[PDB]
């Protein structure tokens, strides 16, 4: 019994420069976590743009969860 | 200095399958961080593997954040 929940689960945090997506801290790397769809964290990336105004280098986006990076077989 | 500091962030969390990439819950996804240097967080990978033998199918991976998924720029 499978069922398809697998999609792009969403993460951010605050950058140095302020377009470049050059994490400042990798602890400051903010996980906005990961929806029961990409519809839904499609969504999420601008949710967060918007809502965070005191948040000064922050630039949430997405991220491809479709294959992990195993070093086991891939 | 915009260095390219950027690396593979570890993520992790259980499936509900021994193989199969079908995440048994989506906030059971326990973002492990992004760690100072790629082969720091290579590392992270198998030293979570090897601290989590008790769990059932919580496998502890990497993802490439070089790009994030912005449906911004393109």
């Amino acid at each position: 019994m499978p069922d398809k929940q697998l999609l792009h689960i969403v993460v951010g945090g605050e950058l140095k420069d302020v377009a470049g997506v050059e994490f400042r801290d990798l602890s400051k790397v903010e996980f906005v976590g990961a929806y029961p769809s990409y519809d839904e964290a499609h969504k999420a990336w601008k949710a967060k743009a918007q809502a965070t105004v005191d948040n000064a280098h922050a630039r949430y986006f997405i991220i491809h969860a479709h294959k992990l990076l195993d070093p086991s077989e891939g």
